[PDB]
């Protein structure tokens, strides 16, 4: 019953970021949606669907940055990352809250997207070099560097991309 | 590491919260934290350290219902909730939800801090009850009664904090 909640979450999920143009979110949703099949996992099928109603919540009412975010997680924790990878996501998460804080929307954007993209392919070496760059991000804004803040968040959605 | 890395979201959701004036969130996020670390398990703490991280984005954004729901997912997965008090918070999230989709955003708020208390204190008759108010919380939204829907919802919260 969690795991079919937690599916039926995720449905939602990805039809309604199909609905609004969210690919990004759309794909992870329906990775995670098999990821918790195949693992037949109640606690995780727990947490993925609250994750998941978090990111449901969020698009609906546009916070790509939750929405992402909120994704992100639901592919660590489906996809049982532990590791570079999980620590990047975790960087570019509390690079993000710091940008909220710092009234810095556009690189909170876009390092939302650097995180669920970093999340989707757990590519250890692509989650260091985005690591590098997320702390250089960090530092900028910590200085009030807002515009050096952004350029190194839109170099790390730039080799997600390519990634 | 995840132990530690859990552990410092749980202290910041807490003292956010507390700043904040959700009482409710930060007492969760202490037990939460107390959880982990003497359950000392590193997937729990992976898992809770996800949802923390979500919780203290929320308050960071403002959505106090997402903020609790998280925090109610939490405390639902440290302290190991499947019975009546875990179907009770999936009820309340999915209330909260459907009000705010509705355009009730204070039932919403006030069904999301019931979730939280229900995951907190784990009584199975106050998840009971809970559920009956939910009910009728969800039929008031369906009719579009807001009041009621309200008045619901509060008798919830009041049942909720005194509830020991």
């Amino acid at each position: 019953e969690v795991i079919e909640r937690a599916r039926r979450l995720l449905r939602e999920l990805a039809d309604l970021a199909e609905e609004r143009g969210d690919e990004g979110v759309a794909a992870a949703a329906r990775e995670v949606e098999r990821l918790v099949a195949e693992r037949g996992d109640r606690e995780l099928a727990a947490v993925v669907a609250a994750l998941a109603a978090a990111a449901l919540l969020a698009l609906e009412r546009g916070d790509e940055v939750l929405a992402r975010l909120a994704a992100a997680a639901a592919v660590l924790v489906a996809k049982r990352e532990r590791g570079k990878v999980a620590k990047a996501v975790a960087e570019l998460a509390r690079l993000a809250r710091l940008a909220l804080e710092r009234g810095d929307e556009e690189t909170a954007r876009l390092v939302a997207e650097v995180a669920l993209l970093v999340a989707s392919k757990g590519d250890d070496e692509l989650a260091e070099k985005v690591a590098e760059l997320a702390r250089e991000a960090r530092d900028a804004l910590e200085a009030g560097d807002r515009e050096r803040a952004r350029e190194a968040a839109e170099e790390a959605l730039r080799v997600a991309r390519e990634a």
